[PDB]
C-alpha cells in the first residue's frame, strides 16, 4: 500500500540558511521516525506560505544520502488571514505496510500548534 | 492500484462558515460516490482559488467519521485570469479496484460548468 | 509500484496558444520517454509560476488520445525571488516496474537549467 507522511515547521527569517536548515531538519525527522528508504518514496511535495521567497525548500533534498532520483516539487500553500505564518510543510508519499494510524507525522518548531 | 478522485465546489462568501459547509458536503458527496473508506485514502490535496482566505478548508475533514489520520494539506490554485472564481477543489487518491472510466469524480455549486 | 514523473518546460509570453503549446508538447515528451499508457496514471498535478494568467495548463490534456478520465489539478508554485520565471510543471504519478533511478524526468526550453 501507498501512504502519505505529513510533516511541518516554521523559520523565523526569509534566508536561504535558515529554509534549508530547518528544512533538512524536518526531512531527517520524518525519515527517522517512519524508517523511509529513498527507492520506496512516490513523490514529495513541499509547500511554503506566501511570506517565503528566499529558497526553494527543496534544495535541502540535495544534502540527504540517496535522494537524488525522488521526484520533488514545490508549490505555495493558500493564504488564510490569521494562519501559521512563515511555515514549510510536507507531503510525502511513500510505500509501507505501517497502519494509516500508526504513522509518524513530523510538526517541529512553531507548527507544534497543529499536533 | 491507486486512483486519484477529484471534486470541485464554489462559495458565494469568503466565511468560515460557508467554505466549512461547503468542502463538508463536497468531500460526503465523494465518499458517497466512491464507497471511500478512510484507510484507503493515501492523501487528500485541497485547493482554493487566491480569492477565499477566511479558513483552510481542510477544518472541515473534522466533521467526518474516522478521517482524523488522513494526511492533507491545502495549496493555492493557479490565479487565471477569468477562471473560476471563490473555487475549492480536491485531490483525494485512493486505493480501489474501479477503472479509470467508472471513478465518480464531483463537481457541485457554479463548478458544475467544469463537469 | 507508483511513482512520480516529474517534468517541466518555460514559455516566452503569458498567450493561451504558447502556454498550450508547450504544456502539451512537454507531455507528449513524457509519454515518449516512459512509455505512459493513460489507465496507469494514478493522477497528475500541473503548476505554473505567479508570472502566468493566460490559461489552465490542463485545457492542453484534452488534445491527447484517451486521456480524457485522467485527474488533473493545477496549483501554482512557490514565488521565489530570483527563481526559473513564466515556468509549467508536471508531477505524473503512475504505476510502473521501472525503477527509480531509470525514470525519465524531462526539462525542456529554460527549464533545462534544472536538469
Amino acid at each position: 500500500m501507498i501512504r502519505g507522511i505529513r510533516g511541518a515547521t516554521t523559520v523565523e527569517r526569509d534566508t536561504e540558511e535558515e529554509i534549508l536548515q530547518k528544512t533538512k531538519q524536518l526531512l531527517e525527522k520524518i525519515i527517522e521516525e517512519n524508517h523511509t528508504k529513498p527507492e520506496d518514496v512516490v513523490q514529495m511535495l513541499l509547500s511554503a506560505t506566501p511570506d517565503l521567497h528566499a529558497v526553494f525548500p527543496a534544495k535541502a533534498v540535495r544534502e540527504l544520502s540517496g535522494w537524488q532520483y525522488v521526484p520533488v516539487t514545490c508549490m505555495q500553500e493558500m493564504d488564510v488571514t490569521g494562519g501559521l505564518k512563515k511555515s514549510i510543510k510536507v507531503m510525502m508519499t511513500v510505500q509501507t505496510d505501517v497502519p494509516q494510524d500508526q504513522i509518524r507525522h513530523v510538526y517541529l518548531e512553531k507548527a507544534v500548534v497543529l499536533r
